[PDB]
């Protein structure tokens, strides 16, 4: 007939089905730790060596299982250290927990040793941002929090007086909520609207469907659109492998992150289907300056023309929508249009292939993604870090439905590689699991490579080293007048760093030396983490925002030492392709 | 080809349908003036005396219509008087975007007159907030503020450096996002869980349905569902007037703001139904403590299981879902639970109708009341006021689904009768209007009158004149040590304040003076504004939640003493009723 | 033994002198008001009818007296209703306390009425802003918050939970820290920076010395160091009356808010003296474009060349520095730069004269400022509404060292004269108090005309009603390209809203009547509040920031036209006196 108020809130979490949860303790907490330690045979407690990786994970589950994540830091720096993850839930729209530890309410307002006020803190990251203040509501203003993170997509942040959760409170009055949750009820597509949408789209001249993760449901229905129609397919770099990079009109993304037949044909394009996307570049890279019709499919309102003017705007889940146009519509035959995309995209793939299929020489990010791929088991999942290796892992990888990858997408905070790899393999112990991670990255939050071996969580961890903040050297080099600054530095030998926390590691830094080195760490983890240090060029990577293959658009001087620095002199740009099918470059 | 981005954000405002805003103006916000005042035949500027007021329009704009109301303050004070109005968007979840004046981008962070960095005045408040620091994204922004203050049913804020809207931008690249605007179409409510909720409330012996304004487009089902199946109704105060108040199984609403039947009868009820409804006292009077079986109908999943433990909870439309349980049930005969609420809704009518009914002497609220009731048109809108006016207007007022009324209803700011007034006859030019407001909450917004004045806006003021903040001085009587204090203070002749801001008025003290009075107004308001000064007594209205009429509950002196104060010694116990059908207590 | 919280958090309040307090009682702050209820005796509640009112005149307390203002919000909208006055007291950087009401600990965080999470509401505007937890601690929480409000002259909010003050403490744990408070001694002004600034100042051809309020303790040294060395003297507007403006080389202030003399003469200085003085349209108006050494004398260091580069900048106290001048200084003959200065502010004065001694015809503002004058006391003190009030009462009123005015300094909030009345007359009983306002002003807090008379303070309110935002009105017809909008409304008679509050007033139209009506209402506010309502004339001041006299400058055209408009036929540009004196300009 009384229950500790923090015991009542640990079975909060439990009966919503959290596994697990991450945070470093602290006398401001410890009275959340006593009633989690009780606990522990039900909901599991992983302990993190930085509490802003314990907040990336806790995001990192939600964007893997959609499960709320549950992370916790102590009073004052313990909280704040979560911020990097908080904001990173907040951006990717994922439901997540933070309790914040605080001062007992007889020490609040003293000027106390790490006491402060900590509810202005979280005001602008969080959903819900609330200091309890009273034992017997605080199982109801945890469950509040759960359910309004669910509801709203986003973060609850609850700071907790270190005194209420050792108070008893009336065992029968508490209760959760988690049997009464539903997820949000998927509209449905009006008739007529589809209708024309369908019109407009089969009427174009030069159509491209253009679809986010909003369609992640509906990988089938846009592949066989598109092999129906004869319409290429392109996507947001998340939405990479919602449709197989193996199927042969897949263009890839836009902008930066982006392949080279997606920014040509977006160019060309007259019709945009654009579904279940909110691409942020839309508007500063003009990216829809010249097409004619937009047409848009989205699940929210907040969304609706706001990446462009549309010409059609259907308020509906993506996949009951491309649904009802396939239905609608039969087999076409090949256009122009069709068939100088498929050239572009086998153009394209060569040259990927072509860096891949080295053999032997200095070491570059191609052939490390390459060796990666030759060890990935179908379903693998990747957690990716922030920088090139954005920009390289989504060209090379090859992924289909079966996999998973996450980064922080809007946000992107370096440092997820490892806290989303710890994530991953918490919720699919059974799955293969890699960190994929440049050297400044995978620096920022090393140190939870002992979390890894901590919990024997078999990671495949890769640390791109090339001594560089290689993304923003190209950046300097793009804009700025000035000698490079920042961008260059000493190395890290994270053999040595995965040693150092009792993890077995590789390093290496030639092409020749990658299959082995893969071998051995497939094997080592199916049972314990590992660590491969690839020692990379400083080569950039193409960038597909900027270039040079185009007579008509570039010099022959410029060509040549585009082809030349990125190993292109295959590549042809969409124009040759267009003019063999007897279109105009536009 | 150019166009000055104020332009723009005026053609966004016009796409969006946008008829009417608020403000007044500054030299911080001079430009959106200027492009104001190119387009009055396409917008309608409403220059308000404090922009409290226009804020608090804005917000029963949306309220009423669903439409996004606008209002604007100069910067620094201009802007920080809307909050009051924009805490009640936010707390009553309704559509307003502020626009906020700001010093040009060449003195910003110069600490130059009136300049502040106000970003973070309406973090708090606002869904969306932001400083605009590009001309030609400024339409973009505007509009993106429109759209998320109707996606996430809020306040969007845009703080405006005066230079931008001076400046010329490109013509053809603007747009408006209001064409693509449109409204979900839902999936059939969930079979398996309307059917099972649907058989846990037949097997009810005490059933209820406990219905909020998500059941506003329910009324129809609501009463058919009751009148089938022997289900009493109750609502929340602001659900009022969504079934007629005359039909005889409606209980009213319960708590302080409330009708005797519909607190006792939810103490007694093993099943409630409740549907559209967010009641805020749920938790901290222990409603449902008493309740077996809770069964929820809601369509934001946010409020599945909030209020208290639910059994079942289906995320779906209100009407929907009250639709598809009549088409799977069917006729009931009466029964005890019934015939017993039938018969306290009837004597707590008689006890409300014998205050009314007095013919002559000191005037009370109840009077005033009775004689709105009687020059009230089938599809008047009233806005009400906050304090003694909500709980008696809630019993006294006479509504249809015709109807529509509106409060501040949970950050209860008062001053809201006038400016809710304003907008009901701005959106309504046909309908009769009233402004039912207590002294207090009168003498907040009174300068506004002279907007109605302005504007030749015909709403019927009332104004109840106890020379008390009444509701306040009871919380005082019930909880307070000390001598009243703060809640009796000197009487103002809104009378007199009428007369100076050019409105027709009256002032009564005597029930026998209504009727005349009342019918002047009723034809003054024909063409013109017009106001009573109705001065009442200082009588305690019965409280609901503080009954003492139950021998089992309360000592014989205490019913005597309740009866005497409350005028109430005909009103029975609900367990007097339980017991002449059969029913324990 | 015990005591109340609340009654604690009382004597706080005693125990650090406050006097008188403001508020609006709710449910969410019942509990503090219980607690004064039972102290009566020796602190003074004051209920307004509108909270910013209240918290407008606990800044106006602290301007003042230098002693913490305190005033009172429900929670919610009571507290919100505050913002107006608490940024008042946070830009003008006046000590204020602030307490807000909540719901009770066991409620908060449920979404019960009226409960949100207040404390982010406050935290802009605020140095120190806490929701109270404990009711052992809430006294030294409240102490902190007085502690810290002095110590950081800013403002104070303590959200309070409204069970915590009706808890029992021990009687002997809470104390008030008031028996600490002192203010620092100081070093000698720094004697080699001192010395340095004065050769500098010395050695200029066309000096000037410009002084804000942070000279407030320096009136005599300013006046002795401008006879003895020849220096003339500016002012901000705020520092009017720290010399008395009958010295003949008082320029007045510059910019808008502002006089001729000074506005000419900053533009030909080639040394300014900056004491005590965070004018805040240095950079955005180039004032010192032209100045060759500009020399500062600041208590802050975080204003140290803040305004301008600064040649030497001596961190000390300006009346200690000022006297530390004098000391190393000696008679100067007359300069002909003095001369020019002195003849220029004859023609000036000359020029305001002109308007005020007109004795019949229809009523300007200018001549109700000299009836103003006619009745006032030699230690009246004025608070000053926001608008052309600001201009016409800094060119007008006749102040000296006894007097006091105060407005909305740098927030320049609408509303403040009668709040600002109110609290001039609770300090200072035995001292005539006057409120000049704008209608617009007036309009936005005239409900709390009605506290004047329920707490019989004897403010005299003289209204000025041109039927429009004057002073917008004007910025439109410079910047703005369309037509006027939202500048020019309906009349509303303050004689009759006065008379609704039970006030005796007067409105008068015509300049031969102000001499009767002003007499009596001299004799009137002996005893009671009084309220001339005096409907003038849409007649632009003339800009001083626009002159347009200087044929060197300006097209005979041009000439014309001002002179025509502003009744300035006979002023002279400085250039004249100028070369009258063998100086070029
Ligand atoms: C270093 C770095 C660089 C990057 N640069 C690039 C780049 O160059 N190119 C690129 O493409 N990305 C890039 N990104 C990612 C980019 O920032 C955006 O996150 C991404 O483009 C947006 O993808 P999205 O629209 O799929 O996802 P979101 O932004 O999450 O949008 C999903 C959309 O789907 C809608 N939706 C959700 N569910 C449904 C449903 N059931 N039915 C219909 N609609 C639904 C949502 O309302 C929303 O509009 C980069 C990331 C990093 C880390
Ligand atoms: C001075 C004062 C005192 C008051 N005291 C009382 C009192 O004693 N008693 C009282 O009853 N009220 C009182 N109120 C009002 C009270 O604060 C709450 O505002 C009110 O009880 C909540 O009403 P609601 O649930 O209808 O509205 P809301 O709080 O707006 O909730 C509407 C609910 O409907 C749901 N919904 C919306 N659309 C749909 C749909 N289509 N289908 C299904 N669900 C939908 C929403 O998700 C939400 O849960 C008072 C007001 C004032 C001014
Ligand atoms: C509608 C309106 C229009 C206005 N327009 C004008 C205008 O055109 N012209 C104008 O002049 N004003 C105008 N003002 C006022 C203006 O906004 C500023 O408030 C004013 O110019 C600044 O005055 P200040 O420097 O005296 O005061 P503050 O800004 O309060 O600065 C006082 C300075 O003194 C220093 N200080 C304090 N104590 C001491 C000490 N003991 N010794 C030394 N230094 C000390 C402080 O550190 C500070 O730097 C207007 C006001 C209103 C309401
Ligand atoms: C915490 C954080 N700081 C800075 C940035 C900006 N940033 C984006 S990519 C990048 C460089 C990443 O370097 P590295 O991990 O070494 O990857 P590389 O590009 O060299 O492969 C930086 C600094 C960021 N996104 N997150
Ligand atoms: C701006 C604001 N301040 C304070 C309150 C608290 N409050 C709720 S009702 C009330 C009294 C209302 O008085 P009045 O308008 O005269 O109505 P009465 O109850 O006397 O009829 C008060 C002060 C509030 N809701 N809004
Ligand atoms: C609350 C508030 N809203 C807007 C403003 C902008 N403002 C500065 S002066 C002014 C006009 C004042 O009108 P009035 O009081 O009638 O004085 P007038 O200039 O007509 O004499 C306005 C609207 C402000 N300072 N305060
Ligand atoms: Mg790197
Ligand atoms: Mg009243
Ligand atoms: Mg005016």
């Amino acid at each position: 007939t009384n229950i500790l108020a923090g015991a009542a809130v640990i079975k909060v979490l439990e009966a919503w089905g959290v596994d697990h949860l991450y945070g470093i303790p602290g006398g401001s907490i410890n009275s959340i730790m006593d009633a989690l330690s009780a606990e522990r045979d039900r909901i599991h407690y992983i302990q993190v060596r930085h509490e802003e990786v314990g907040a990336m994970a806790a995001a990192a589950d939600a964007k893997l299982t959609g499960k709320i994540g549950v992370c916790f830091g102590s009073a004052g720096p313990g909280g704040t250290h979560l911020m990097n993850g908080l904001y990173d839930a907040r951006e990717d729209h994922v439901p997540v927990l933070a309790l914040i530890g605080q001062f007992g309410t007889t020490g609040m307002n003293m000027d106390t040793f790490q006491e402060m006020n900590e509810n202005p803190i979280y005001a602008d990251v969080a959903d819900y941002n609330v200091t309890a203040v009273n034992a017997a509501t605080l199982p109801h203003v945890i469950d509040e929090a759960i359910r309004r993170a669910y509801a709203h997509q986003g973060v609850a942040v609850v700071q907790i007086p270190v005194d209420l959760p050792w108070q008893q409170i009336p065992a029968e009055d508490w209760y959760a909520s988690a049997n009464s949750y539903q997820t949000p009820l998927l509209p449905e597509p009006d008739v007529q609207a589809v209708t024309r949408l369908t019109q407009t789209l089969l009427a174009a001249e030069r159509p491209l469907i253009y679809y986010g993760i909003g369609a992640r449901k509906a990988g089938k229905e846009l592949e066989q659109l598109s092999k129906t129609l004869k319409i290429p397919l392109m996507s947001t770099y998340p939405a990479k492998g919602i449709v197989a990079d193996r199927y042969p009109a897949y263009l890839g993304s836009a902008n930066r992150v982006a392949q080279k037949p997606a920014n040509e044909a977006l160019a060309q394009a007259d019709v945009v289907l654009f579904v279940g996307n909110n691409y942020p570049f839309a508007e500063v890279s003009k990216a829809f300056k010249n097409t004619r019709y937009f047409l848009q499919i989205d699940i929210d309102p907040a969304k609706l023309g706001k990446r462009h003017k549309t010409d059609i705007a259907v308020l509906a889940d993506a996949q009951k929508t491309l649904a009802a146009i396939l239905a609608q519509v039969s087999e076409r035959e090949s256009t122009p249009w069709w068939q100088a995309n498929l050239a572009n995209v086998k153009n394209w793939r060569a040259y990927l292939a072509s860096l891949e299929d080295k053999q032997e020489g200095p070491l570059q990010a191609y052939q490390v993604l390459r060796a990666v791929n030759k060890i990935a088991e179908p379903d693998a999942i990747y957690s990716i870090d922030v920088g090139d290796i954005n920009l390289n892992a989504n060209r090379h990888l090859k992924l289909t439905p079966s996999n998973r990858h996450i980064t922080s997408n809007l946000f992107a905070t370096m440092g997820v590689g490892i806290p989303g790899a710890i994530a991953a393999k918490l919720n699919y112990p059974e799955r293969q699991v890699f960190n994929l991670a440049g050297d400044g990255g995978a620096s920022m939050t090393m140190q939870d490579l002992a979390t890894q071996v901590q919990y024997h969580l078999p990671v495949i961890n890769v640390v791109f080293t090339n001594c560089q903040y290689g993304f923003i050297k190209d950046e300097q080099e793009d804009t700025n007048q000035n000698d490079f600054i920042g961008v260059e530095f000493n190395d890290i030998d994270f053999s040595k760093i995965a040693d150092g926390v009792h993890m077995q590691a590789f390093r290496v830094n030639k092409i020749e030396q990658l299959p082995d080195v893969f071998e051995q760490a497939k094997a080592i983890a199916q049972h314990e983490p590992v660590l491969i240090d690839a020692v990379i060029t400083g080569d950039r990577p193409l960038p597909a925002e900027k270039l040079r293959l185009d007579s008509a658009m570039s010099s022959a001087a410029d060509i040549e030492a585009f082809k030349q620095r990125y190993e292109a002199q295959d590549l042809q740009p969409l124009s040759t392709y267009l003019k063999q099918f007897g279109l105009d470059d536009l």
